[PDB]
């Protein structure tokens, strides 16, 4: 049989402790401000997330040209393939793959395909959470001009005014090594290339280029290579208020 009906009907859900979402086999949002795209809502507080995530393919002319943040609300967005022109604080971007874009609470984001072929973005948004003597700020570049440190990748500054940070992380495939963790903090990751096995609750699940997945506050995580890399949000630098 075709490898692909094997691995048909993943989507998995623990909620509170993790969900493995195939944002393909998903009905698509319709989000005012969003025009001619397809928006796939992954990540919510209904899920027990303290965010709100999204997958968006931009049809030409696609995008949000009515402004995505919000009131203490800050944004990140990055370029999975194709090319955008995002606008911000007054400037502008032009993003390629591996393109990102980071807006603190109030600034705005808007967002348009820049080519004729469709352009997919990865969308983020949270509540702000601002501590005595910091503030954050807009950051933009892509992935390609990062620090190479399997390889991490940090998207935004470590600063306390920063309260969450996007991350990579790539598997080559003669790896001999495999992704772990365990944490009070959530994750949301988005398989952006290869493919590998990941092992959320005690199961080993098949995962791939396009599958999303929540990791819940107080799980384990696991997974390797099988280049296999995906991106995922990290909230940071915060105490919990009660």
């Amino acid at each position: 049989g075709y490898r692909e009906d094997l691995l048909a009907n993943r989507a998995i859900v623990k909620h509170g402790n993790f969900a493995l979402l195939t944002p393909d086999g998903l009905v698509k949002n319709i989000i005012p401000g969003f025009e001619n795209c397809d928006a796939t809502i992954l990540s919510t507080p209904k899920l027990g997330a303290s965010f709100v995530d999204y997958l968006v393919t931009l049809h030409q002319n696609g995008g949000n040209q009515q402004g995505f943040g919000g009131e203490g609300i800050e944004t990140f967005l990055y370029v999975i393939s194709g090319n955008i022109t995002a606008k911000a604080e007054g400037k502008t971007f032009a993003l390629s793959e591996g393109g990102y874009l980071y807006c603190p609470p109030g600034s705005l984001m808007t967002f348009v395909n820049a080519q004729a072929e469709d352009s997919q973005i990865f969308l983020y948004k949270r509540r702000y959470v601002p501590v005595e003597g910091y503030a954050p700020w807009l950051v933009s570049g892509n992935a390609s001009e990062l620090e190479r440190i399997v390889i991490l990748l940090d998207f935004l500054p470590k600063e306390l005014g920063f309260d969450m940070n996007m991350h990579i992380l790539s598997f080559a495939p003669g790896a001999s090594h495999g992704y772990i963790e365990t944490h009070v903090q959530e994750h949301g990751a988005y398989i952006l290339s290869g493919q590998g096995v990941y092992n959320l609750d005690n199961n080993w699940i098949p995962v791939k280029k396009g599958d999303y997945i929540f990791m819940g506050a107080y799980s384990l995580q696991a997974g390797y290579g099988v280049a296999f890399s995906y991106i995922y949000s990290k909230d940071c630098n915060r105490d919990v208020e009660i």
